[PDB]
């Protein structure tokens, strides 16, 4: 990755979590990835090819979408096996999808140790929001960093791409250039919202009492 004109750099990206997440919906986000969708039949898998340009050039997610598996049980190995990089998601508005998210994690780092993982707290256009900054501490212990999504609003989708990519290129001045070009936003994300809720974050970021925040 060092120099230029060398092959394509693609990174297998696993996307767990709870059925209802809104998992399908955060990576059919990406309009070409949709497009170019691919269902492995073996695997009971949907993997779509998202396409983000950095600083540095293409830089290319296989984000593996479940087929609904994960409402009846676990996810098989084949499906974990040779993941660079995972994002677990879970539903801001459903406590039980965050305490569930150990399981997953656990799940996953069995197959593969040391890969980086964001967790991403779905939903947060809603405005009952039942699961906070306050309460986020399982990414402290895991050394896992934290991103408040919204997949209807297409709120914060570029960050944790862009957090795996640094991490993975091992360049912490990683910039995605350009924007890819994303499905119009269902429900619009308020802004006031967006800033109180990346202020709470922050507050206990630097350790304060709240959770996600004890975590940084």
């Amino acid at each position: 990755m060092a120099a230029q004109g060398e092959p394509q750099v693609q990174f297998k990206l696993v996307l767990v979590g709870d059925g209802g997440t809104g998992k399908t919906t955060f990576v059919k986000r990406h309009l070409t990835g949709e497009f170019e969708k691919k269902y492995v039949a073996t695997l009971g898998v949907e993997v779509h090819p998202l396409v983000f340009h950095t600083n540095r050039g293409p830089i290319k997610f296989n984000v593996w979408d479940t087929a609904g598996q994960e409402k009846f049980g676990g996810l098989r190995d084949g499906y974990y096996i040779q993941a660079q990089c995972a994002i677990i998601m879970f539903d801001v508005t459903s406590r039980v999808t965050y305490k569930n998210v150990p399981n997953w994690h656990r799940d996953l780092v069995r197959v593969c140790e040391n890969i980086p993982i964001v967790l991403c707290g779905n939903k947060v256009d809603i405005k009952d929001r039942k699961v906070k900054a306050k309460s986020i501490v399982f990414h402290r212990k895991k050394n896992l960093q934290y991103y408040d999504i919204s997949a209807k609003s297409n709120y914060n989708f570029e960050k944790p791409f862009l957090w795996l990519a640094r991490k993975l290129i091992g360049d912490p001045n990683l910039e995605f250039v350009a924007m890819p070009a994303l499905a119009p936003p269902e429900v619009v994300m308020d802004p006031a919202l967006a800033a109180q809720y990346e202020h709470d974050l922050e507050v206990a970021q630097t350790t304060a009492l709240p959770d996600e925040d004890d975590d940084l």
